[PDB]
């Protein structure tokens, strides 16, 4: 038998409630929250309860096949995976013109979108950051300890609820875990070189969370066509080669760092971004040092 499913939303009920997938911001009285290369998120209000609203689309030139199988896969896993660190999936729709997938809403939206203070809102304390970055590597562990690979682990996929605790989310690429694919998928400035070049395995969410974790400390974007270096994860090696130190990168917006704990966050960083995927360390060291780093 099939056992526990997810409730099923008609597509009218959920173009209703989004006022009619309105893409204007929510300032200008729209609906529209972010988006992706496979959708656009839409807020609404169903059943008393705030939503997100995900209405998938090929925004990157996908194939409608390939993103059937990635909104199947992430049903699939969100079956699987709850976590206090993981999003929530509430419902889908896929009787109408579209496919939907609804998640409980996060009052704080995105870690990139608050990292960079998207919209107006005031900038995360380190107090904030290492909880958050905590709560992620949680989210990460299960995961792993599950045996799942996320593959698109980057700042943009790390929701806050309205107590900003992280919550990991997009499954739509995850894989079941060493395997080389043919189709290389991910955010470029978060890539481990082997899942450049087409290696599945979880040492790949690893080195892209260290990259997350440059983020936190740094407040800056892992990529940015306009700054030098363009590249975030670049700037270890400016710090290594001695032409900076993890001072001078810290974020200025921030009244409550130490040098200490972010030093150890950096330490964890650091050991995320080894190029040799055998040399990173497994999830479970990572949680360990990030607990230490607020002991
Ligand atoms: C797979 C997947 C994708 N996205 C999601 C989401 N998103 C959201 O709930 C969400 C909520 N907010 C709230 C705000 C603000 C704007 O001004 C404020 C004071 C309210 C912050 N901005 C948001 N942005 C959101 O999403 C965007 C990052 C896409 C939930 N689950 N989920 C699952």
């Amino acid at each position: 038998v099939s056992d526990t499913r997810f409730h099923s939303f008609s597509f009218y009920e959920l173009k209703n409630v989004t006022n009619n997938f309105d893409e204007r911001p929510i300032s200008v009285g729209g609906n529209k929250m972010g988006e992706g290369g496979f959708g656009v998120v839409y807020k609404g209000y169903v059943n008393n309860t705030t939503v997100a609203v995900k209405k998938l689309a090929a925004m990157v030139d996908i194939t409608t096949e390939e993103l059937k199988q990635q909104f199947d896969q992430e049903i699939k896993v969100m079956a699987k995976c709850q976590h206090e660190n993981l999003v929530e999936l509430l419902g889908f729709s896929s009787d109408g013109d579209d496919l939907c997938l609804v998640y409980v809403y996060m009052p704080n939206g995105s870690l990139l979108d608050r990292l960079s203070c998207l919209d107006g809102t005031p900038p995360l304390s380190w107090h904030m950051r290492c909880k958050i970055a905590q709560g992620a590597a949680n989210g990460i562990n299960f995961l792993h300890e599950n045996h799942h690979i996320h593959r698109d682990i980057k700042s943009a996929n790390i929701l806050l609820d309205e107590a900003f605790t992280a919550k990991i989310s997009d499954f739509g690429l995850a894989r079941a875990s060493t395997v080389m694919t043919s189709r290389i998928v991910g955010t470029t400035a978060y890539m481990a070189p082997e899942a450049l070049r087409g290696e599945i395995t979880p040492k790949s969410d690893i080195y892209s969370f260290g990259v997350v974790l440059l983020e936190i400390i740094t407040g800056l974007p892992a990529v940015d066509e306009h700054r030098e270096p363009q590249l975030l994860l670049d700037i270890k090696e400016e710090i290594e080669d001695e032409e900076k130190t993890i001072e001078d990168y810290i974020d200025k917006k921030m009244n409550d760092a130490d040098s200490t704990s972010v030093e150890a966050m950096y330490s964890v960083a650091s050991q995320c971004l080894h190029e040799k995927k055998n040399k990173r360390p497994d999830i479970k060291k990572v949680q360990q040092l990030l607990q230490e780093m607020t002991a």
